[PDB]
């Protein structure tokens, strides 16, 4: 619901996604 | 539904997507 | 629905994308 | 609904788009 | 709807675009 | 030296700075 | 030295830095 | 030395850096 | 030297660092 | 050298670095 990220240096991605229904990557 | 993200040097991305339906990326 | 997002040094992207239909990226 | 957002040094994009139909990007 | 968003040194865009039809970037 | 840049849509920044000294971002 | 760059619909940054020295992002 | 980069719908960042020196990112 | 590099929806970064001294990421 | 590469839907990061020297990563 209220998620808390703290990054450094990201060179790639971050994906908290809370899924209800479908979806693809 | 609140997200709290706090970054630094981010080169990539941040995906903090709530879904109730469906998506592609 | 109220994103709190801080973020500093910015290469990339931030997707804070709630969906309740479809879309592609 | 009603997003807060803070940056600094932003080189590249943020999107905080809350779709209820389709769209590409 | 009502968006608060605080910004500096932008070099790059915000995209806070709230969305009911289709659109393309 | 001479750089050659063509863009189209371009949402973010693009950075071609050839460095000899000290900088930041 | 002379770099070709093509982009269409970019979000985030291009770095083509070419360098001799020390810098930090 | 000369480099050839095509793009589309970029979200994050390319590093294309040649280096000769020291560099952090 | 002359790099050729095709993307698309690239969510992270891309590194092609040539490198002859020494550098941290 | 001339190094190709093709992606699509890359969420992570790819390293195509020639190093001659030292680095971290």
């Amino acid at each position: 619901a209220n998620f808390l990220v703290h990054s450094s240096n990201n060179f790639g991605a971050i994906l908290s996604s809370t899924n209800v229904g479908s979806n693809t990557y």
